[PDB]
């Protein structure tokens, strides 16, 4: 199993790279003029300890840029320039026109830093969690970056994290307010289940072993004490642990630091 | 002067929005099925210290789901949730149909929370640099989470701090790859002169008093030092300064922690 | 529960509907031209007995035709035409200037005639397995009508029918191929859930009762015997049914007839 | 001549397909990751009798999941899986990475189905018009699936049937409501020709040998008699035959049967 | 009848309207910022003699920026700012916030003074013909700006010509490679109306009157000589007539003069 | 250096042209069926004197169309088809299928057309500036035709003329408008210097050498007067001149004639 399968041959996330790119350039592109086309070599470079993510994106970066890239590791490899020797370490060797190369660099950079920077965090609370004997699942949330959520929920199973629920037709979640609505939890389920039918999971936030019973009698899928099935617990986030089912953290993703990558030209 | 101002009217930057939305319901959204329509009140809330960022971006997500909303507060001001009688603050008041306040929520607070987070991190560091005396400018980078470049630069300005060029088209900046292309630093400027022409700006990355030498006669705009015209020192933090004209640092905006933000409906 | 809350009040659905719109009007509307910009009234008949569906979706066609609908039933009713007074029955009255309506037309009766077609075939297999004693479900399939899956699949559930699984990213389906890929189910079923996790339930093709058992127990959530958890029968149509929990056809949604309706303007 | 070099090289059409396919992933490809890239073989079968159309379109689909497709049958070629020895026929063999086969499975073999189903429909009026003596014309209608209007328009060629008008920018379908608004026929006719012109026909639906006549003489292309010149009839469906030039039909496309087919891999 | 009717109320043409708003601000509007939001009246001046074109498209423009326009003259107009008082003529008075004024301003100016333009010269070549007895149709061509197509057509219809055929879907035009290719204009013909069948013309280029008969009997709808029916002839531009069908010239669109507009704030 | 390496390997650019693309075929391409795709070859003519002008972008056309074009002459070449021989001038051979050929013919000419167009009108006025001693810059303007900017500036670059702004977003441009808004030249630069920056130049339309005095020491970039620092002069040109740094004019661009140019398969 390598985890890029997990992308379309084609599909939207594709023309995501090449809006990346437009973004970048929106007339012309000076640098690229006055560099021109001669063919050059480039290493690209990791600057900081953490795992590498990534690869299949920063891949199709270059694609588009019409350069020829070999990858000295695997994706999901954990990268240690500790070696002062530098306190870098090349990932990947490319070749192609210089314009392209530079136009390139700072979107495939940009990928690689953050998506690296998500898997990081995301091995180090798995490894915490699994490091007590925690036999369950740290999830993520949905408060990823607006439009990069392929990208960071990607670098999170890469990191060995859940990912939760990727969107809000995906595994319903039912709350208060939605309780409220219909007037129950028992009546809040037969609703949600109504319309998502058999093949997505319905999940229900109890406050009390009561909200819980009478959801896990509706039928809920999962139940989220917060203040057959599974539980979950969310709130906080490197630090409560025991046999339980799911506990949620955006620490693993959002406002997290970044895994410094750099690309320079041979000579 | 006020910096929603910049945004146009109409433009790209709405689509993006609505391509927010699209991404976190790509089929039906079975949550606003069982919570229906009934009109509903609604606080935003800071739950942090920070600047308050993203005001028309989080409109305009509030706008497409045709909500009534009141902002306590003006973009650019500084929130204290310090008051623990609730740790929270209410900056903005909403009402509608209670799905299309749920199906905002996310969104909406992942605007606001990663915007806040960016101008914050600028303030401190502009505020740092001012209490020192130095009277220069403390500007961000291209190191910019793909996609999502409008936001974060349009966080960097409400921030107090430059955004530096906003892309390859902007501001020609010049470096060893060019300048061995075109055999020399004044032969670089030359044709990147002849190309981008007098209404765009070119800057030089030179390494020795006598590279900025050739390249102030050449006719570069600026002077990137490291390692009739203005000069830049890049590199570094949150830590050098002296009475220069540009620092630069990605501390300002890429991988910044964020200013949490929530939403909840009245009862 | 209304079942348009199933459609964010904004995405992607909406944009469908103008690209369905400048798909009938490349050029100019030489009609509109002729015809004008009246003020004309006009009633939606439908001519043939079934149930009414694809009202927000028509009704998003008005709205950017900038008309006034008055609709005299609600989506889900069950309508005859069978009075042969006159063989039709009005289901919606429109108000505007008259090129509108007539650009309108076509467009929005295209999506009611295949959207009340689906409703229709899936409420008479739903009522027919219902019957019967039958208290499980009937689901539909993936084999829709490229780029009109959201439309077709919300028809379904109109018509008292499950969707199933609405894409790949979606509950997981493993088959041999899988299972030859991983050597074994409980491989297939490993590696399936190391990257869904625990918000999206994996399904299962078994061909023998020794298949269906390592599935369960390699803890695959719905098993589909073909030729704690769900049962599953696919293949055929309306015609088998014993107290098991799934059964699919494409019968509800592929190929299927069209209630036909029209829309003609008063005088 | 080749039916398929009716499509452009490029185009909006080929967009059509990426977004068809998006449609099927939005997210992650479960499957995908799970079977992984070893190269297979398939085969694609036709498990009914009717013509084979689509071809281009499913080549394409094929195209972009970057496989190898050898077509055993040319497109509008009558298949007959009569042979009970299987009850299918292979179409075409395939070859490339397990993935990329299943990604493309689904979509390919939506389009093969519809399209067969309009062409075959169409073969079996066209064949039964021409079997009766009729030399003139069976066309389709403007009564196509919402975003689908390339796939079953060319699908109607493909059977022998005429197309009929594409759109409103076509060919200018004039009606009461038009000649109600101009006053008369007449008028309705010159303002009509006034702005489309000499390039495009102009056809209007008469109800007496006197509307025609003035058709005629304000100079209309096409006239419909319905309750120099060519003439039309259409309301009904495979049953009024005269020696006249137009019946129109949407039976011929719309909620038609489908021609089922299949795509397995080898082993 | 109103030319702008022949605009579909919604359909791409707006979104092509945004997307030139966009083109002019990619990321921020500097300007906007400075001037603010006050509400300001401002007069649209028409600086040359010529007719006024192009008003839906810059209503749209105006639309989009969220302003008030109260146009003095009909499309179709001939303005004459003879009167050297000042040389220029109100056409329009507008009002809104600054910025959006001044966003707006570019982009309408651009549309007008080029719509203009080509109505101008449309209207002058028309009158010219129509001045000397000439009965028929003056014509435009494809040679059109690329992505500007329905904007250039639309103009020369209001300066009272023919748009010719507007794209390759349109009517269908042979020449001798297509003759060479099916063997005879014969062929040719009987292949093109093979697929485009009786709803759109045929035309032939034919260099001999036996050319042209073997069309004629072909069943061509059209017949071009260069170097039942109609005739056209092609190539020069104000400059042969007689009393024949068509002239087509790319002088009314291609490479034509401006009529320049300003736009400039009260006070 | 070489011109077309401003525009990048990969970016909206390249959509444009497939949009332009789909913008001449709707539906289907009747004259690519006749014609088949036998491989042909052809010549692409130049048929008046001009500079050629636009290579990238028609390549980009016949890319996209599957060809093989073989340029005889380098972008910027001053062609001379004077010699009456034939009065053409084969500037590129073209190989491929017939109907590909025929498809990419309308557009890539009217590519060519208008970019030489451009192209040539831009050098006819800096060679002439130029021959006069004039040893500044000669620019252009923002009235470019409305979603074909890119292309037009891009022809202004290779005839010779500086570009000046290419947006709203990229060299700020104050007037009165803003002075009077923010109460100041001074006050209007310093808020326009506020959100802009050290990166981007500002520009001041000053009406007196008092106005330029207070904008050269708020420290503007560039000034105009009409009616350390760069002057600029603009309103009128063909016909002024004085040891002074910029002359605009949309007399380059905007309503130029254009280069004919015209493509034949060989036989
Ligand atoms: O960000 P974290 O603290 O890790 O918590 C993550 C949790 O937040 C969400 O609640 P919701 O989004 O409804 O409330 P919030 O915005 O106050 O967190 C949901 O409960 C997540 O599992
Ligand atoms: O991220 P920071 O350390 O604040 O530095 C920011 C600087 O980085 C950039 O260099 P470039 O992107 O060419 O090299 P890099 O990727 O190694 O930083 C450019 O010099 C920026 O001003
Ligand atoms: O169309 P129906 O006969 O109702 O059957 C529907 C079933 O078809 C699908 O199998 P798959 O698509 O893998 O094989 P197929 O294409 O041969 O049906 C899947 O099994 C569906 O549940
Ligand atoms: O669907 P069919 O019965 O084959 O008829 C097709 C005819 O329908 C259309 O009329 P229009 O769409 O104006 O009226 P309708 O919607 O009542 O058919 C037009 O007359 C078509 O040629
Ligand atoms: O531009 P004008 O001179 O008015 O001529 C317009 C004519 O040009 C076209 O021929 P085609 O485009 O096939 O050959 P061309 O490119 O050489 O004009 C077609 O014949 C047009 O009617
Ligand atoms: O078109 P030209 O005469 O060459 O002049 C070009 C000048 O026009 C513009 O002014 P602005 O667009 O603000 O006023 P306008 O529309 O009246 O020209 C700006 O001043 C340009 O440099």
């Amino acid at each position: 199993p390598v985890y890029e399968h997990l992308l379309p041959v084609n599909g939207a996330w594709r023309q995501d790279v090449t809006n990346w790119l437009s973004e970048d350039v929106p007339s012309f592109d000076f640098g690229g003029y006055v560099v021109g086309s001669d063919l050059k070599e480039a290493n690209l470079y990791c600057k900081q300890d953490g795992m590498l993510c990534g690869v299949p994106f920063a891949q199709e970066v270059f694609n588009q840029c019409e350069l020829q890239v070999e990858w000295l590791f695997k994706e999901g490899s954990f990268l240690e320039p500790s070696k002062n020797d530098s306190g870098k370490i090349v990932v990947a060797k490319i070749t192609g026109p210089a314009k392209n190369i530079l136009l390139a660099e700072r979107t495939a950079l940009n990928i690689l830093s953050r998506s690296s920077g998500i898997a990081t965090a995301s091995h180090k609370i798995i490894s915490l969690a699994r490091s007590t004997g925690y036999k369950g699942t740290i999830a993520g949330t949905r408060k990823t970056t607006p439009g990069l959520r392929r990208l960071e929920k990607y670098s999170m199973l890469v990191g060995g994290c859940d990912t939760h629920r990727y969107d809000l037709s995906s595994m319903v979640m039912l709350k208060d307010n939605h309780i409220w609505a219909t007037g129950s939890i028992t009546n809040a389920v037969k609703n949600a289940r109504a319309v998502c039918g058999f093949a997505v999971k319905i999940e229900v936030e109890c406050l009390s072993e009561d909200e819980a019973t009478e959801a896990i009698e509706a039928g809920a899928d999962v139940i989220m004490l917060d203040n057959h099935f599974l539980l979950e617990c969310s709130g906080g986030l490197n630090l409560l642990c025991d046999d339980i089912d799911i506990y949620s953290t955006s620490s693993i993703h959002q406002g997290t630091p970044v895994i410094d990558f750099s690309l320079k030209l041979a000579h």
